[PDB]
């Protein structure tokens, strides 16, 4: 029985992904976290928001996995653009991603990084070349690139231009990292997906569509599960 | 069965652990963490490494609790202080803790605060006032505060002196918060403890540990 997890990363996203597939999901709750869960063309889907910041993201994406045992991740959001080419309602998948805010220079470790690990997280070959799939067969351009994740709202210029020059970032956020980070710890392939919100020189209705065009792409997807 | 969870930031804490609790403990992978699950005094008892930060040790706290089932959280490792009465060596259990590198203020949030959470994590009344108890028995000075927790290591006076201000904090390390925090989602009890450390102290500072954290599991 294929199982997919499909995560957002505000409550709202929640709303149009469930209502395009279209089948009964199941309210069950976890950890503080709520998991909706429906059978879609004889998949099981569970799709949940995951709330602000690493800590809460990787809560909710370990909760998935192991207490309703998903297969596969993918996570829809928005990103605000650090390029001049990216901009908004763009689509971008994330080819790689990085903790941007991860800081153990003091021991002369470069930025990013942590023992054990690694500066830069990968996420899935297969599904992101289904992405890219995807996006030909809808007539919809897809770009690909480095998302940076961190606990802060990055806003000034010294700060964007560092996430450019430290990790060559196409675009930020707050959760991606996290939960690609977590799925690749347990085997999990994830496909993390970024409509651009805002143009690199910036810091609602707007959010509304572009969660439907999200919900409409995931949905699309999973079509081809 | 009573099952508890022990939490070691980095892997040199867990071998004295392992070595002091003497019973034969079967290792278990999950998530990229090695679990040693052992049954000591009809108790069982699940060991493992974080590795560094907040989401390293989210995940492996998510794991006790969910793969593993445990019941109760004790998280040991070492801190630097931030104040001067906290000196080398001291013990200090967390009432309070903080993930000190949030920053959501763009939106007119406090620092350290996010959504549907709060600025301050909380700890088990119980599991504090057992390792009190445990210190007071033994003679062992027990200093409380409040923990400061993020995914940089601290090293300015600039940011420990805002550490100190915005949040009232005595020590400062990297995984304090997170592991409290997904205790608290859970319902589950957690204490941590912290030794401060401003190789060789480290091996020490873990045999005291590991023989406070025994102590500890005697009583429960």
């Amino acid at each position: 029985v294929q199982k997919i997890g499909i995560l957002g990363a505000m409550r709202e996203e929640i709303t149009p992904i469930l209502e395009l597939f279209g089948v009964d999901f199941e309210e069950i709750p976890l950890g503080g976290n709520v998991f909706h869960k429906g059978v879609y063309h004889n998949k099981e889907i569970i799709v949940a928001y995951s709330k602000i910041g690493k800590v809460h993201s990787t809560l909710t994406t370990t909760s998935m996995i192991l207490a309703f045992g998903v297969q596969k991740v993918l996570f829809s959001g928005v990103a605000g653009s650090l390029v001049k080419d990216l901009k908004i309602n763009d689509l971008l998948v994330a080819i790689q991603l990085v903790q941007h805010d991860v800081d153990l220079s003091a021991f002369d470790h470069p930025l990013g990084f942590i023992p054990e690990s690694a500066i830069f997280i990968e996420t899935s070959e297969s599904l992101n070349a289904l992405a890219k799939e995807v996006a030909n067969e809808q007539h919809i351009v897809l770009k690909e690139g480095v998302i940076a994740s961190g606990d802060q709202f990055v806003h000034s210029k010294e700060r964007k231009e560092f996430l450019v020059s430290e990790f060559k970032a196409s675009a930020v956020e707050m959760e991606g990292a996290s939960v690609a980070f977590v799925c690749q710890k347990f085997g999990v392939p994830c496909c993390v997906l970024r409509s651009i919100s805002a143009n690199a020189d910036e810091e609602d209705a707007f959010l509304e569509k572009s969660a439907q065009t999200s919900a409409k792409f995931l949905k699309s997807m999973v079509d081809e599960l």
